[PDB]
């Protein structure tokens, strides 16, 4: 997708992690902000179209999708294992490093 | 110490990396920080004494202060390497975090 909807898609499916009662909904939730992370990556943002293709501010910026990805893969782990409680937490973790990310460049 | 001079020993070096001028005072508030939430990690909130410590409760206690170390010790390399810029902004990152931990035990 575009970068404006990889955010959707990460928006909406870290409530549905919240909102999940099961392991299950947990997994397929991350497995799809994964994608949507690992999309978003490959996109340059509005505040540094702008600026150059290897900037120093442009390999911070994907290197803040590899450090959601690795939480995504994380809480992936906990919910494997059916640890339910403890994989909604890890999920949970995410949300400072979304909001990092916005206050620099969106 | 007790978590209440633990937490003011977190509180008072966020702002010493706030006023700081030199990566080295900035690495030693820190390395403080770092053994400070270390330490922190092992005590047990007021809220969380009816509970057993491996419940998820503090699980999520003592993983919310893993990954705050992680984030100092991302926050560490920047200032060995001299980016003293990268790195108070690194450390004013820690702050989320630290509500994150506190709107659920504090
Ligand atoms: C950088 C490494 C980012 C991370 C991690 C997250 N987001 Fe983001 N987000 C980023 C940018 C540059 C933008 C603005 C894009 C634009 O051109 O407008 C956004 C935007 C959003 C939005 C609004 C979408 C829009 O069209 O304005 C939402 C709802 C959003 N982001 C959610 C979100 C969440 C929940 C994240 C973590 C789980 C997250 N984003 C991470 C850059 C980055
Ligand atoms: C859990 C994973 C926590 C993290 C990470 C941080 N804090 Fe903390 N904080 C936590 C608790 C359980 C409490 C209650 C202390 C009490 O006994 O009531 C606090 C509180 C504080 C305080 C108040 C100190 C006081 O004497 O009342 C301060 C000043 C504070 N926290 C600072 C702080 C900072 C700056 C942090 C990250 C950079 C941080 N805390 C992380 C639990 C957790
Ligand atoms: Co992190």
């Amino acid at each position: 997708a575009d970068l404006e909807d990889n955010m959707e898609t990460l928006n909406d499916n870290l409530k549905v992690i919240e909102k999940a009662d099961n392991a299950a909904q947990v997994k397929d939730a991350l497995t799809k902000m994964r994608a949507a992370a690992l999309d978003a990556q490959k996109a340059t943002p509005p505040k540094l179209e702008d600026k150059s293709p290897d900037s120093p501010e442009m390999w911070h910026f994907r290197h803040g999708f590899d450090h959601l990805v690795g939480h995504i893969d994380d809480a992936l782990k906990l919910a494997n294992e059916g640890k339910v409680k403890e994989a909604q937490a890890a999920a949970e973790q995410l949300k400072c490093h979304c909001n990092a990310c916005h206050q620099h460049y969106r």
